[PDB]
């Protein structure tokens, strides 16, 4: 940076602390990642100066010839990546992508069926304090109490009983592969649309490491950040038949001007994901998650669903008589960043929880491999088995420092 | 840029075309501006990597100590700038800021009173193709057919007849000062909340060149771009009594994670606006608009409301028997960027229009002054009085080039 340090010492100092924090800590929050310098440069471009309401070649303002190229590159690369017939790369966030799909197919009060929030579903999949649960009538399907795998007979029964107009699949804390084919079969049985929110797994889908929802869902929403490793933002994918309606939902429906600099950054991120080395990266993410899962089990931890098929895992801390809140706090003390997370059938509130959620996308981006997974698990074991020992915590702190250098 | 040119030749080439376009053209779109290099650097920072759901000191994820400093700097500087008791700097856009206020005080189907869209009101103030008009029952007040000034007796009559729960004031194409005191008086008479959408005029308000809505409105929404000259995004200001509810509307109500890099950029922009030289800038914006208005009248153009009190003006093209669409197209041919705009009581559709809207914020940022205003008006006169003369258009093109260098 050249101009910020001189113009705004306070903001620069805080940014610099954050940069140094990102390097020093072990980031295990499952949605987190580190974008490339090219992605950041795109976001820091003069494209922030351009008003571009509308779509490429169909703008409501002049001078968009070049930002049109940028947006079309984003859309075409997204289509290549996911085999979708249409992309909308304007959503400001995953929340806004979801909001737009809901706005397209639902009327106020319509019934929607989504994953139980305390079993891994997202806030925007029907929380009563979120617009989704306030605007629409959400019902929930659950995971099996033993296997923690989505109960597809429960999905079907809920669908048949409640007759939702829309079924939502996908999750913020579900460590196994989702069967999109079964979701579409159930949707077809009850005449519901299927929306898949692939935010967490989008990078894995792009790398062919998780089944692609595109062939099965009427609408697929996603973040551009997370495993896809792009800038913060949203995207919607759909078949040509819904394209006009989806685009109209985003604008003039729910947003105004798009963030063209962020859209440039999306294009960059999609370009990266199209490369062979991104595929290799994504495989290491999943390999690392499996290794970390195995190593945590070796430490004596119980994992929700007994392991992982993807980038993330959930530790059920009940056997150690710890809450997620307690575990999250003490790991913070040693430089490991996780989040408390409800586990299926959690006896604790979502503000306390019986679990921690862990993901490997961020550490994999930093070049961590299988050995590092073994060591991260050993440190977590050391810490959580010795919550009252400052000497143990200091040892952990030194081991974390050894990992981040 | 260092990394983007190597990583993504296609995206870089398009960005570079856009950069060169921004310099070559005369930007007169009233919402447009050019941000500082410091603002762009903040947006291009590693803060895009940080998940920060919640608010400073009350986050739902760990590691936010430094992004908390950044967000608090944004909020405190906004409060200083506008004399507001509370700021929410998380809205992704002006649309989302509006959406959140609506979500806070309204139920589905509630009546809202806003400015007539064809008299200068915004899409999010009740368009039937926007969420605002679909979710809530919007009624409209108008401007006087002669003076083009808001008819406050019409505001009052509409309020008394329709009994709105909320009254919205503010506009995208209104060239005169809005009387927030009268809006609040009317609101009080009918027991309605008052929301002011100051997006267009926020920079002028910060510089003390337009009356401040904060003392009069329960809620003030704004963009951070436009006359405020910040990054693209939204903000809400309100009294302490609404703070908790407003914050809850943004999250978990309508958004998820905030864009922390954009919030850093907002802080930077607010820092700039707090400086004396921003006040001088804003005065030049308004001085330039008045000069341009006068010079356009000297050319024989009729202006909506007969002039301007702010950064923008509207040309009523009926005396020249031109549509806004025709004028916008031919000015595009010579390198002047305007937008067609409906004028009050326009006999044309919003897709054709009888007007063009012009603003001086962008050219003022580039250092244009009164002489340049005179020349811009003379070029517009040359072009619009000679739409069929390629020689005139080539002369205009050369004069535009002389201005941008």
């Amino acid at each position: 940076m050249k101009y910020l340090p001189q113009q705004d010492p306070q903001v620069f100092a805080a940014i610099e602390q954050e940069r140094k924090r990102q390097h020093a800590k072990i980031e295990l929050i499952a949605s987190e990642n580190f974008v490339s310098r090219a992605v950041m440069e795109a976001q820091g471009s003069v494209l922030t100066n351009k008003f571009a309401e509308g779509y490429p070649g169909r703008r409501y303002y002049g001078g968009c010839e070049y930002v049109d190229i940028v947006e079309e590159l984003a859309r075409e690369r997204a289509k290549q990546l996911f085999g979708a017939e249409h992309a909308n790369v304007q959503p400001h966030s995953g929340a806004q992508a979801n909001m737009a799909v809901y706005f397209t197919v639902l009327e106020h009060g319509d019934t929607v069926l989504g994953m139980n929030l305390s079993h891994g579903g997202h806030l925007t999949h029907g929380s009563p304090v979120n617009f989704s649960g306030v605007q629409y009538n959400f019902v929930a399907y659950g995971v099996d109490p033993e296997t923690h795998v989505i109960d597809y007979d429960d999905v079907r029964e809920k669908a048949r009983l409640h007759r939702p107009k829309l079924i939502v699949a996908a999750a913020s804390a579900y460590p196994r592969i989702i069967d999109f084919a079964k979701f579409r079969e159930i949707a077809d049985e009850v005449g519901a649309y299927l929306m898949v929110d692939m935010a967490h797994i989008a990078g894995l889908v792009a790398a062919g490491l998780h089944p692609n929802p595109v062939p099965y869902a009427h609408f697929v929403t996603t973040t551009t950040h997370k495993t896809l490793r792009g800038p913060r933002g949203g995207m919607i994918l759909c078949q040509e038949q819904f394209a006009k309606q989806i685009d109209k939902a985003i604008f003039p429906g729910i947003q105004g001007g798009p963030l063209m600099h962020v859209i440039a950054a999306k294009a960059v991120a999609f370009g990266e994901a199209l490369q062979d080395d991104f595929k290799a990266y994504a495989k290491r993410v999943v390999d690392n998650a499996k290794r970390l899962a195995s190593a945590l089990q070796n430490e004596g931890f119980t994992l929700v669903s007994g392991g992982t098929d993807n980038h993330l895992l959930l530790v059920d801390l009940r056997p150690q008589q710890l809450t997620g809140k307690t575990a999250e706090k003490v790991l913070d003390e040693v430089g490991i960043t996780v989040n408390k997370n409800t586990i299926p059938y959690d006896p604790e509130s979502p503000f306390v929880t019986s679990g921690i959620r862990i993901g490997t996308a961020a550490v994999t981006t930093r070049g961590f491999g299988l050995e590092e997974m073994d060591e991260i698990a050993a440190i977590i074991g050391l810490v959580l088995k010795n919550v009252g020992s400052e000497q143990a915590l200091e040892e952990a702190r030194q081991r974390v420092a050894a990992l981040t250098d």
